[PDB]
């Protein structure tokens, strides 16, 4: 199996991390897969956002009009790392804006925003399962989701199941063509994730990624769909924690995290 040809090496980077790290990647050209840890539950913290445009542009298919309707919000939304809602809090927003910047700012108030359209964590938890994810759950909200505490399953997912539920919104058929591509494009546009997936791939590939990073318990993530030139994409996600609140992450960890689910898909 490919997982056995990187077991030992994954061991030896989460040993010198100091944690834990889950790893699931899927060639969908062979079809080959790489796992380590993926099925274990690890915090999602700001990677939900990937998932809350999706369950957004979900509902554009049935309502229409819902990206560009303008969304009016207080001084009371601004949240902590805000810098994109921040910005327009005299003006607004409209519900594509808000998304976009949920996924490549990963903006805090502009996730809660949204997530209150949705029906709050449980509306988002409700569309996963609606696409076949019996794993994921969101149950807090901004910021209170980062707390990462060990073997707390609010706000995990694991590896694997995000690397399906991945697959199937930017490759598969959850989302109708459109709203699939609107979804790929604002992954591909993400700012926060240089040091993460995109620093373990080739100059040349296109990514499309969103990151979490809870920060406290070394918990922090990456997911990515990417492309190598003129063959079938990858999809993988990458998440780690460790046992001491003030234990810190490493974005290095998770790029030698890739490389080697990379190297073990054969590419
Ligand atoms: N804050 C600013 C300025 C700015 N220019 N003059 N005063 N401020 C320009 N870019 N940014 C910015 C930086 C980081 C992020 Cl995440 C978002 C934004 Cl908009
Ligand atoms: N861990 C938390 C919380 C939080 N509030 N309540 N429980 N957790 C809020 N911010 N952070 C945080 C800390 C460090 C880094 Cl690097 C990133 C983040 Cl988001
Ligand atoms: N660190 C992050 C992320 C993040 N998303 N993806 N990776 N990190 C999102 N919000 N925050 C954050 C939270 C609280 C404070 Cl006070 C400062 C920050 Cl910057
Ligand atoms: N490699 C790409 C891209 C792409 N766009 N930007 N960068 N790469 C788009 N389509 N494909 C592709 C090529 C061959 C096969 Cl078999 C399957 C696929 Cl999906």
């Amino acid at each position: 199996m490919l997982t056995n040809l990187v077991a030992e090496p994954f061991a030896k980077l989460e040993q010198d991390f100091g944690g834990s790290i889950g790893v699931y990647a899927m060639d969908t050209g062979s079809g080959a897969t790489v796992s380590y840890r993926a099925e274990e539950r690890f915090p999602l913290c700001s990677s939900f956002k990937g998932f809350l445009a999706a369950a957004v542009l979900a509902r554009s298919q049935q309502q229409a009009g819902l990206l560009d309707t303008p969304i009016r919000y207080g001084k009371n939304a601004l949240v902590p790392w805000s810098p994109i809602s921040e910005k327009y809090l005299t003006t607004g927003m409209t519900v594509a804006e808000l998304s976009a910047a949920a996924v490549q700012y990963s903006d805090n108030a502009a996730a809660n925003l949204l997530l209150k359209e949705l029906g709050g964590p449980a509306g988002l938890t409700a569309f996963m399962r609606s696409i076949g994810d019996t794993t994921f759950r969101l149950d807090r909200w901004e910021l209170e989701l980062n707390s990462a505490i060990p073997g707390d399953a609010r706000d995990t997912s694991s590896p694997r199941a995000v690397t399906e539920s991945l697959q199937k919104l930017t490759l598969g058929s959850a989302l109708a063509a459109p709203q699939r591509q609107q979804f790929v494009d604002w992954l591909k546009g993400n700012t926060t994730g240089n040091h993460r997936i995109r620093a373990a791939v080739p100059a040349d590939w296109a990514v499309g990624d969103k990151t979490g990073t809870c920060g406290v318990y070394g918990t922090a993530n990456d997911y990515a769909v990417v492309w190598p030139t003129g063959r079938a994409p990858i999809v993988l996600a990458v998440y780690t924690r460790a046992p001491n609140k003030d234990d810190k992450h490493s974005e290095a960890v998770i790029a030698a995290a890739a490389r080697l689910a990379l190297e073990g898909l054969g590419v």
